[PDB]
């Protein structure tokens, strides 16, 4: 997260780290047995780490659980990153409490101008590299489709929205992919892609979760 702040240990209790020997993507716990993340985060051998703040220190609130199965969206296109979403089932149910909580799926889509919280352990520098060990947070508005599509011509589909600041300075970044965009208590976005991080006129692009609720609910119930 570039230009964000330290969340505070376990203030984002639905945030997940996906680990395959090291943190490589975030995710969101949507109930005790299921995580949603980005399909471009797919790997074989995922361990889901819940209750994390510093990902390099065991501070006592963590639950480390292996993934039993991963389901990438049936129409995921890795070239356009259209339908960038995947579900990950846990081998055993998470114990929910104040530090490990699930996030709600949306009943409808959020409008332009709604303020959202975006969180992750990704790169904190735009020109350069610096990786945080504690969770970073950023409040950002959903931008209008016109300014999202003018920023990326011919690349935004109906399944994507932009969030952030066109002056730049504040954005999601690599290492944040798969992570949550929560607006009004609902999971509305997934960190998907962007051009670099925090550049002017290059906002982040997020998977629009309100278009996938039927697919998520049908898939978790049959698996
Ligand atoms: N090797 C992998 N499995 C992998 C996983 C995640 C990646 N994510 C990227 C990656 O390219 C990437 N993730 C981004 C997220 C946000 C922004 C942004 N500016 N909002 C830019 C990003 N660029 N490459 C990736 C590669
Ligand atoms: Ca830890």
């Amino acid at each position: 997260i570039v230009g964000g702040y330290t969340c505070g240990a376990n203030t984002v209790p639905y945030q997940v780290s996906l680990n395959s020997g090291y943190h490589f993507c975030g995710g969101s716990l949507i109930n005790s047995q299921w995580v949603v993340s980005a399909a471009h985060c797919y790997k074989s051998g995922i361990q889901v780490r819940l209750g994390e703040d510093n990902i390099n220190v065991v501070e006592g609130n963590e639950q480390f659980i292996s993934a039993s199965k991963s389901i990438v969206h049936p129409s995921y296109n890795s070239n356009t990153l259209n339908n960038d979403i995947m579900l990950i089932k846990l081998k055993s149910a998470a114990s929910l409490n104040s530090r490990v909580a699930s996030i709600s799926l949306p009943t409808s889509c959020a409008s332009a101008g709604t303020q959202c919280l975006i969180s992750g352990w990704g790169n904190t520098k735009s020109s350069g590299t610096s990786y945080p060990d504690v969770l970073k947070c950023l409040k950002a508005p959903i931008l209008s489709d016109s300014s999202c599509k003018s920023a990326y011509p011919g690349q935004i589909t109906s399944n994507m929205f932009c969030a952030g600041y066109l002056e730049g300075g504040k954005d999601s970044c690599q290492g944040d992919s798969g992570g949550p965009v929560v607006c009004s208590g609902k999971l509305q976005g997934i960190v998907s892609w962007g051009s670099g991080c925090a550049q002017k006129n290059k906002p982040g692009v997020y998977t629009k979760v309100c278009n996938y609720v039927s697919w998520i609910k049908q898939t978790i119930a049959s698996n």
